[PDB]
C-alpha cells in the first residue's frame, strides 16, 4: 500500500515488462517498498535464475563473468541488458511523470545482434557439437557453477576428471567433431591427457580448452572452432 | 636435468626459501624446467593451501580478497607478500651472477606490521571471541569457501542458515561478547533474524554483519568493534 500510494501521484504508470537478475551491482538489494514500486512497473527482481522465471533482463555495469552474466546469455530469450542505471534514475524519479526510457542504458558489448541469437532454436555448444565434455576438479570457482553455467548453454554431460586420481577410462567421449572435448586448467594437464588418449585411442579426435575458451564463445554466442586462443592441445582428421 | 645444466653458469645459488602460492598472478602455471630451477633455489610454488605445507609467501599482483589471499593472512607465519615480478625478474636473469631481491616487490597496504601479526599464537577471530557464527547461504561465492576462509581465521564452526527455510533452532550461539552473530547478504535478511531472536531470546546480545566486515577485518588481522562499518544490526547489554 505504501508503494502504491506514492505511485498514485502518477497519472499513467508504464509497463516495462522486465523479468531480471542482477550482477556485478545491487549486491545487498532493495528495501520492501522499493520492490513493490518496480513490480507494480512491471519489473520483477529475481534473486536467482531459474529456468522456470522466464527472465528476459540483466542489469550489469559492464559485461561480467559471473555466473550469472553468462547465463544471462542463454535467457530464452534475453530482451535488455541493461547498466543499473536504469533502476536508479526510475526510483530516483519515482521518489520525487515517469519517463526513464529502455533504450538509454545499454551495457557495452551487449548489442543487437548478440542478444538476437539468444532467440535461436538452439543453445552455443549444442550448435557447436559439444554435448559431453570433461572438467577438472580444480577449475577456479568449482565444478557446479562452472557445470551450471555450460549446461545452461547446451551442454548435456559435464564429466568431472579429479587431476590426478583419473584414469583414460574416466574420460567420456562426446558423443552427439571431437571425440573427446577436455576443459583444464594447468597446462601440465594437458601432457597426462593427451599422454592418455594417444595411448588408448590414438587415431581419435582430441580438443583441450581452457574455462576462457567456453567464456568467449558464451559472450560471442558462438563456437569459433577457427580460433587457436584458449585452445590448449587438439587433435584432428 | 636441463634444469641443473642451466644453474651450473651460476657459481653460488640463493636460497630464497620461500614456500608460496599465487593468486591474481601466473594463472596457467609454470613448465617443468622453471619449477625445477626455482627449487633448486628454495622455492616451491603449491597449487593449493595446506596446512602442513606451513608456507610463508603469497605471490600476488596487489591486496586481493581471493581466498588465497585471505587465507595467506593466516599463515604461521606469513614471511613474504611478494609481486609476481619477482619470480619473473628472477626466471629471466636465469634463462640469461643471481641478485633479485625480497625487498623490492611488496604489495602495497601489505605491512610488516600486518605480517608481524600473523605470529601472534591467536587467529583475528579467535582473539575477537568469535567463535560460531551463522553464515545465510546466498552469500556471493558460496558457503564453503567462505567457511574454508573463516575456519583458516581461527572461527571454530560455520553455521550454514537457508534463507528463508531456517528458524531460530537452526542458529547456533556463539559460545567462547555476542551471543549471536550472523553473516547476511541481503538487507532485507537482518529483520527476519532480528525478529526470530528477539521473539526467542529477547535480552540477548546479536551482531550481524555483512562479508566485508570480515575481509577488511582479515586485511588488518583486528576486528574492531569500535567500528559501524559493514555492520548491519548489533545488540549489546
Amino acid at each position: 500500500t505504501k508503494a502504491e500510494k506514492i505511485l498514485a501521484r502518477f497519472n499513467e504508470l508504464p509497463n516495462y515488462d522486465l523479468k531480471a537478475v542482477c550482477t556485478g551491482c545491487f549486491h545487498d538489494g532493495f528495501n520492501e517498498v522499493d520492490i513493490e514500486i518496480l513490480n507494480q512497473l512491471g519489473i520483477k527482481i529475481f534473486d536467482n535464475i531459474k529456468e522456470t522465471d522466464k527472465l528476459n533482463c540483466i542489469f550489469a555495469p559492464k559485461i561480467l563473468r559471473t555466473e550469472k552474466f553468462l547465463k544471462s546469455l542463454s535467457f530464452e530469450p534475453l530482451k535488455f541488458a541493461l547498466k543499473p542505471e536504469f533502476i536508479i534514475d526510475l526510483l530516483k524519479q519515482i521518489h520525487s511523470q515517469i519517463n526513464i526510457n529502455l533504450f538509454d542504458y545499454e551495457i557495452n558489448g551487449i548489442n543487437e545482434s548478440i542478444i538476437s541469437k539468444t532467440k535461436l532454436p538452439t543453445k552455443v555448444f549444442e550448435r557447436a557439437n559439444i554435448r559431453c565434455i570433461n572438467l577438472v576438479n580444480d577449475i577456479p570457482g568449482g565444478v557446479d557453477t562452472i557445470g551450471s553455467v555450460l549446461k545452461a548453454h547446451g551442454i548435456e554431460k559435464i564429466n568431472v576428471l579429479r587431476s590426478k586420481k583419473c584414469t583414460f577410462e574416466d574420460i567420456i567421449p562426446n558423443d552427439v567433431i571431437f571425440k573427446y572435448v577436455l576443459i583444464v586448467t594447468k597446462a601440465s594437464q594437458v601432457k597426462k591427457f593427451t599422454k592418455l588418449i594417444n595411448d588408448r585411442d590414438k587415431n581419435e579426435t582430441i580438443l583441450i580448452v581452457e574455462w576462457n575458451w567456453c567464456v568467449e564463445s558464451i559472450f560471442h554466442l558462438n563456437v569459433d572452432f577457427t580460433s587457436k586462443k584458449n585452445v590448449l592441445y587438439q587433435k584432428k582428421n
